[PDB]
């Protein structure tokens, strides 16, 4: 019965991305080979089965640094981190395989499914 | 040029509300007279000019407890906190004035404007 605000969730996500761009209340750095990316653990948990499983565990919840598998492509990771904070996925012929493999590792099914649709559409 | 995921922002907000319901990575309690409400500072900053102004200030960013004005109605506050995390506003004849005054204090213009529309619609 409540009044629905159709733009509200997008407004929240935009403001969370603005906080990330200023490093405000970021609480983790994700290390991907020679690169590092700061983020909010809450957003990572909201968007990734891997990060959900890491930070729900009381053993790991307070970690300030997460080292990803050294095989993960930093560009693929950055594309997916930007997707988490924007709802926009930068998929191209030159990055689809790295993005798809990274989304499998991060446990991000809708992106993996979208990568399969991209391949089927050539 | 990116692929747009129209449901993604709502999915993120739902998962942030699920984390709030489990008290996972909440980092502040908001005290409203005899009641207390836990939340994520990032979501509060994303949805309120008052909380943005409090937590952007390096003087106050690390506060774990915020005491609101003792005049603020706890039910009005709870309605607006739920709106922040759901995009749904529970506006009724019995709560409109308290919700509107609380939204003015929290600096939440779209809700204040919606309260004005509710009054104009009787
Ligand atoms: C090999 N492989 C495994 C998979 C997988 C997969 C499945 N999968 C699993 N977990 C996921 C997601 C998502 C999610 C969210 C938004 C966009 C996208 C995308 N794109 C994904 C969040 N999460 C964590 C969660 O559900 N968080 C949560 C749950 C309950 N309460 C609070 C919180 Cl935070 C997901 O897709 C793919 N390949
Ligand atoms: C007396 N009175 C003053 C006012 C006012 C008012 C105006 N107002 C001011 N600030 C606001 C909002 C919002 C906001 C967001 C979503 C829904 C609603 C509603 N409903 C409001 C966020 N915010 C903080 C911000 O803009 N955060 C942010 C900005 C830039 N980067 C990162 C971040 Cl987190 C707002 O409405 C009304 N009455
Ligand atoms: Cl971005
Ligand atoms: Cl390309
Ligand atoms: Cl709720
Ligand atoms: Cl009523």
């Amino acid at each position: 019965s409540q009044i629905q605000f159709t733009r509200h969730a997008s407004d929240v996500l935009l403001n969370l991305n603005r906080l990330r761009s200023r490093d405000i209340l970021t609480d983790v750095v994700i290390v991907v080979s020679r690169e590092q990316f700061r983020a909010h653990k809450t957003v990572l948990m909201a968007c990734s089965g891997l990060f959900y499983s890491i930070f729900t565990d009381q053993l790991k919840r307070n970690l300030s640094v997460i080292n990803l598998d050294p095989e993960i492509n930093p560009e693929g990771f950055n594309i997916l981190l930007d997707f988490m904070y924007t709802s926009r996925l930068n998929l191209r012929e030159g990055n689809i395989m790295a993005v798809m493999a990274t989304a499998m590792y991060l446990q991000m099914e809708h992106v993996v499914d979208t990568c399969r649709k991209f391949i089927k559409a050539s």
